[PDB]
């Protein structure tokens, strides 16, 4: 809602990365979408136009399971996004794009696990940790 508390989305976190799923039926996978962490639920827009700008997916997924495995040797970042649900498990994995990428979602994703987003000072240590390897060697 929007009356006494929960005025707006206190925790703002958003970025654009690639996503690709095996799809249960067929679909097409491979899509550029910019999701954002609102008050306590997520939102998804593939085109601010959508004729009305209304997002296609909007719900509180949370429980995102993150697996950190990024070898800087070839500057290869590989984070798999898994989420348990009633149907079973939504296997999802986003593609890499630049160190600035892992810092935004890899951290938020982790936080998003405890339910909150990068609104915790702890996340600082998560992003401050990755960029630390760059200082050591590109
Ligand atoms: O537009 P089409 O070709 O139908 O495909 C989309 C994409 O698969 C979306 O992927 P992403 O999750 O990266 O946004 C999402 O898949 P999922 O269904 O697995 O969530 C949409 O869910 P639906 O719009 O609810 O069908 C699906 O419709």
């Amino acid at each position: 809602g929007s009356h006494m508390g929960d005025i707006t989305s206190i925790p703002e976190l958003a970025d654009y990365i690639k996503v690709f799923k095996p799809k249960k039926l067929t679909l097409k996978g491979y899509k550029q979408y910019w999701c954002t962490f609102k008050d306590t639920s997520i939102s998804c827009y593939k085109s601010k136009e959508e004729s009305s700008g209304t997002p296609a997916h909007q719900m509180n997924l949370r429980g995102c399971e993150v697996t950190p495995d990024v070898n800087i040797s070839g500057q290869k970042f590989n984070i798999k996004l898994l989420i348990p649900v009633a149907e079973g498990m939504n296997e999802i994995w986003l593609r890499c794009d630049n160190e600035k990428q892992y810092a935004h979602w890899m951290a938020a994703c982790r936080l998003a696990s405890k339910g909150k987003t990068m609104a915790d000072s702890s996340y600082n240590l998560e992003v401050q940790n990755i960029l630390s390897f760059l200082k050591m060697q590109h």
